């Protein structure tokens, strides 16, 4: 029972918004290839089975554990118990499998799977209304956490909740059982501060997604006025340990240190697979996190 587990996530290989991006890498690549750097478990794609017999029949022989998967929340549109019938197919999956966390995000008004969007023209949620969609987002969290599971809220570029005032909005009308996932690369894309935002929300934290960003790529995002795709498809995204990368971890991983943080650290980096080799830069970002964990003092 290590503290501390390292996955992966599958659109380093094969994206789920732009299908084009990697279409050729088979399922069983990316999972020989996840296997073979040394991750523990690696998180749901679209390649995925969604059945617990089928989906263990690809991981297990891989040794690979199920970390989670993302489930879309549509709580500005949908009732709450619609909501709730929603995820639990999401639920039972995750429980068959051994998952102990559930990723959610609201994408009923994103755009990060619009190519033709600019990110500038991402949906703000009116002030007033951040209320009743916290009641709704823990009400689903208390649902969850009924079954064992708990949820994870993903920010994320291109949504409501994208800016660090925003995941702020997010954790005071949500609690006791609603989580952060703490996405460094998200995170500061959207302008915030990882170590300010760790510092914060520690406490709440249930999910790390080490994910790195290239200053010069999220800034030509910015300057010209790009799409989110656009900008993965230019390496916005990269992994720990590249020097093209502008994410300091080891503070933000001394601060889950600090407060004895327990679970997964994900590497979740899109990037096209043509150009920036999945196998290579997943590799030099496995190796480069645990030794960041090992100088933060959170992997003993
Ligand atoms: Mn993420």
């Amino acid at each position: 029972h290590h503290m501390i587990l390292y996955g992966t996530n599958p659109i380093a290989w094969s994206n789920d918004d732009d299908r084009s991006l990697g279409a050729h890498i088979t399922l069983d690549q990316c999972l020989d290839e996840a296997a073979k750097i040394g991750f523990d478990g690696i998180e749901k794609g679209h390649k995925f089975p969604q059945e617990a017999a089928a989906l263990k029949a690809v991981l297990e022989p891989r040794g690979l554990r199920y970390v989670s998967g993302w489930h879309s929340l549509n709580l500005l549109v949908n009732s709450v118990e619609e909501e709730k019938a929603a995820m639990q197919p999401a639920l039972d999956l995750l429980k068959a499998m051994g998952s102990k966390v559930i990723i959610v995000c609201e994408t009923s008004n994103a755009i990060h799977g619009d190519n033709d969007k600019p990110l500038q023209e991402r949906p703000v949620l009116e002030d007033a209304r951040w209320e009743a969609f916290g009641l709704g987002v823990e009400a689903l969290a208390a649902h969850a956490a009924a079954q064992g599971i708990t949820l994870v809220y993903h920010h994320h570029m291109g949504t409501i909740v994208e800016t660090e005032d925003e995941i702020d909005r997010l954790m005071r009308f949500t609690g006791p059982h609603t989580r952060l996932l703490l996405d460094t690369g998200h995170c500061l894309f959207g302008r915030g501060n990882p170590e300010r935002v760790a510092q914060k929300h520690i406490a709440r934290v249930g999910h790390i997604h080490a994910k790195n960003i290239r200053r010069d790529i999220v800034q030509d995002v910015r300057d010209q006025n790009l799409s989110f795709l656009e900008g993965v498809r230019r390496g916005v995204f990269t992994v720990p340990g590249d020097t093209e990368g502008s994410v300091d971890f080891v503070p933000v991983l001394k601060i889950a240190a600090e407060h004895g943080y327990q679970g997964w650290l994900v590497i979740e980096a899109e990037q096209d697979p043509d150009v920036r080799n999945p196998f290579e830069y997943q590799s030099l970002g496995l190796k480069s996190l645990k030794a960041f964990a090992r100088e933060a003092g959170l992997d003993k």
